[PDB]
């Protein structure tokens, strides 16, 4: 119940600027020197990765030209944030390059800095399909009516009148999402990324049919890849922290949630052939005495 | 037994236009957010995939020049609809392609929409041979007479004098089929495809022979690949639903069906050597009384 | 199996004078306009030498 | 989905006289100077033949 | 068959060209007996 006061950085400074939570001090004695020290074991706790959260920032402008923008917007929001079974393809690792010249004839070489780069994010989503199969319809109709159509290569929305001449710009049929890596307590942001220019790319939903009556019916799983143009910095970290602050937990107790069934339905009460029924209206009790 | 009123979309609109059955409302909270809520578990039921039904729509015109068009046209319908052990190769997945140009020298890029295309169906049927080899004979004679003949590359039906010109058009020796992927109750159609221009292509039936008297005799399976042009959309779904409204299940009950034998056959009744015979004729019948 | 009655030239006149067999009608829609139509694909059958 | 109001020419004039649609301003900062700017990426869309 | 695109969406049109038939390459198998009458038979057949 005690640890050294220098275990946690007093202030988030220098290379820890912009950090949201508590950052361990690297100047505390470590285990891999001469010998491990038990006095500083509180500072040896590890870091474990937690699932990422998708926050939707922008809706496409094409939704306003349909019959119900509320439906399209809400469906996209739920699919991005709540139906996301998995995510993958996010990466902004750095990469350094050097130029090399021999240092004498003996075999040594002299290395000089050349360039620095950054990896690219390729958002990938996975969904599990449901009764009435709404997800495949959502994405197929999105592509067909807001992007090209295979037979003619023209969006099906333009079959209406009055679509603006500026339909070809990305804002018409693209959106933006924010990815955040929270802490174990879900109170601070450790990593954030802001990707835009997002619309379906590559293969669409898997639409296939076949007949085999002896084979057990199976379960479909949608997977889609997206375009992206990502940004990272400290402003994105602040944006992620604000988004995380909007999601408060005070007062929540999953143990004390009210049961989703308050009491048995009326049909059960009428059958009068249960455990309580025998006591209520079968046995006599003249009483007990001594 | 009480789901929320908003689990099922009240009406099919937006991306659900033309849907036949009941489509789940996709703005109900899902289980992959902060926590799942047990009050919305009826909405977690998963889509499960059922076998495809094939309907014959057109017959080749060459059946007319034959001595019996009825038998050809009945055999083709039965083979397509009833004897089809397995079907595969039906696919109309989409595909989107983009073009790129770097957004600076860091590594990022800007992707611009280029084109959208659709997949192609390659129907494959599979059958099991029967006594007399009717399937292999049907298909071999179809190819030989209504299609090229290997030693002359001429249809064998032309040996009759009077065959009309315009025998090179597909309507002479091609047919059409409609495929439907229904729901668990088999009342509403979820996916459909209307392929035409269908006729055998590539390898025909098996046709090998061999001698081995020490081996166990084996069966014969027929695999046939076809050609075709397919259409997809909403009109095809309406056509499929019109087809599936027929073949209604009202009235039938497999459990209550009559047995395929009503009573023992006469020769059995003449032997007089069974269970009932002992009671009826052998045992003494004095009567029991007290 | 049915097709458009205008699929085949009926007279073999103009540039089809002297033809022996049947000739397709060039005035029925082809696939390389705005979009193809599946109602007229019978005229998309091709030549083979 | 919001983009810079100055992304498109207000009037097709100068070298854009007679243009038949929307034309990029060619005045928004490009991506090949000191750095690319993400506030002006809507104008980085490319013509496609 | 031959093939030609039916529009630019990806669908294609297929037409008949030719029909061909397979070819037989018979193979027999025997088991040798005392003496070697089978080998002698075939070798002398070929040689003479």
């Amino acid at each position: 119940a005690k640890k050294d006061p220098n275990t946690i950085m007093s202030a988030n400074s220098s290379y820890a600027n912009g950090a949201n939570g508590s950052v361990t001090n690297l100047e505390i004695p470590a285990a891999f020197g001469y010998t491990p020290d038990f006095r500083y074991y509180h500072a040896a706790a590890d870091y474990t990765r937690r699932p990422t959260i998708a926050f939707l920032m922008e809706l496409p402008n094409c939704f306003k030209d349909t019959d119900d923008a509320a439906k399209w917007g809400g469906s996209l929001k739920a699919l991005i944030e709540m139906h996301s079974r998995t995510i993958d393809g996010l990466d902004y690792t750095l990469e350094v390059e050097h130029v090399e010249t021999p240092f004498g004839g003996g075999g040594e070489m002299m290395q000089t800095l050349s360039k620095v780069r950054r990896a690219r994010s390729v958002p990938v989503f996975t969904w599990v399909e449901k009764i009435g199969m709404p997800v495949s319809r959502f994405w197929n109709n999105y592509i067909l009516y807001f992007m090209g159509e295979p037979n003619s290569n023209v969006a099906g929305i333009i079959g209406k009148g009055g679509i603006t001449p500026a339909a070809t710009y990305p804002d018409y049929n693209t959106f933006s999402v924010l990815f955040v890596e929270p802490d174990p307590t879900e109170r601070y942001a450790l990593r954030s990324t802001l990707i835009t220019n997002m619309q379906p790319t590559g293969q669409g939903p898997e639409m296939r049919m076949s007949k085999d009556q002896t084979s057990s019916p199976e379960q479909l799983q949608i997977s889609q890849t997206f375009t992206g143009l990502q940004m990272v910095g400290r402003g994105v970290d602040k944006l992620g922290q604000m988004m995380l602050d909007r999601a408060s937990q005070t007062g929540i107790d999953l143990n004390a949630q009210p049961a989703f069934l308050s009491d048995r339905e009326a049909d059960v009460a009428a059958r009068t052939d249960g455990y309580i029924d025998q006591l209520v209206s079968s046995l006599s009790k003249p009483g007990v005495a001594i």
